[PDB]
C-alpha cells in the first residue's frame, strides 16, 4: 500500500514516506503491522488512534531489528499549537537527541528517559510544510515490548514547559532515516 491514512481492523493506522523507495508497510490483523526496509529513505508507520489522548496506555509486543537509523516510538502530534512528539523505546544506530536541548528527565514504566526538544523549519507534518517543536522522550533501557504510561511524559513534559495543543493522532511507530530492517509490532 501507499502512504496513507485510514481505519484498519479496528486500528487508526498512518503510513508516511519522503518518496525514495526501499520500504514496505503491511497492515496486519487486530493492532498488528510490519514494515521491512533495505536502502529506504525516509518514512514513518504504525498504529494506533485518531485523536490520541493525555492518558493512554499504550500497550505494544513484536519485534524490532533495525540495522542503521531507525527509532520504535509512541508518536503523535497535537495543533494549535502543532507540535511532532516521540516516547522512543528504542533506536538503531542513531540517537535522535544528538545534539538536542536536554530538558530533563522522567521515570516511567521500568526505565529512565532522557527529555529533549528540538525544532524542525520548513519541513513536512500534519498540516503541510511547516515549523514547528518537537518533544522527546528517550528510554535508556532499549526494550521491543511493553506498556507506555504517557500521562507520564506529557505531565514531565509540561512542568518542564513543553505543553502540547490538540492532540491529533497518537500510534506506536516505526521510523527508519535512509537505512534497513524490519519490524512486526502489535499495539493494544
Ligand atoms: O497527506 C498529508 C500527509 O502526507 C501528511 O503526513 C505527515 C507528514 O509529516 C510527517 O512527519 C515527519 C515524519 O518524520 C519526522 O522525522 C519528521 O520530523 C516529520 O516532518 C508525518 O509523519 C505525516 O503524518 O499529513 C498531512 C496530510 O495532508
Amino acid at each position: 500500500i501507499q502512504p496513507g491514512t485510514g481505519y484498519n481492523n479496528g486500528y487508526f493506522y498512518s503510513y508516511w514516506n519522503d518518496g525514495h523507495g526501499g520500504v514496505t508497510y503491511t497492515n496486519g490483523p487486530g493492532g498488528q503491522f510490519s514494515v521491512n526496509w533495505s536502502n529506504s529513505g525516509h518514512f514513518v508507520g504504525g498504529k494506533g488512534w485518531q485523536p490520541g489522548t493525555k492518558n493512554k496506555v499504550i500497550n505494544f509486543s513484536g519485534s524490532y531489528n533495525p540495522n542503521g537509523n531507525s527509532y520504535l516510538s509512541v508518536y503523535g502530534w497535537s495543533r494549535n499549537p502543532l507540535i511532532e512528539y516521540y516516547i522512543v523505546e528504542n533506536f538503531g544506530t542513531y540517537n535522535p537527541s544528538t545534539g538536542a536541548t536536554k530538558l530533563g528527565e522522567v521515570t516511567s514504566d521500568g526505565s529512565v528517559y532522557d527529555i529533549y526538544r528540538t525544532q524542525r523549519v520548513n519541513q513536512p507534518s500534519i498540516i503541510g510544510t511547516a515549523t514547528f517543536y518537537q518533544y522527546w522522550s528517550v528510554r535508556r533501557n532499549h526494550r521491543s515490548s511493553g506498556s507506555v504510561n504517557t500521562a507520564n511524559h506529557f505531565n514531565a513534559w509540561a512542568q518542564q514547559g513543553l505543553t502540547l495543543g490538540t492532540m491529533d493522532y497518537q500510534i506506536v511507530a516505526v521510523e527508519g532515516y535512509f537505512s534497513s530492517g524490519s519490524a512486526s509490532i502489535t499495539v493494544s
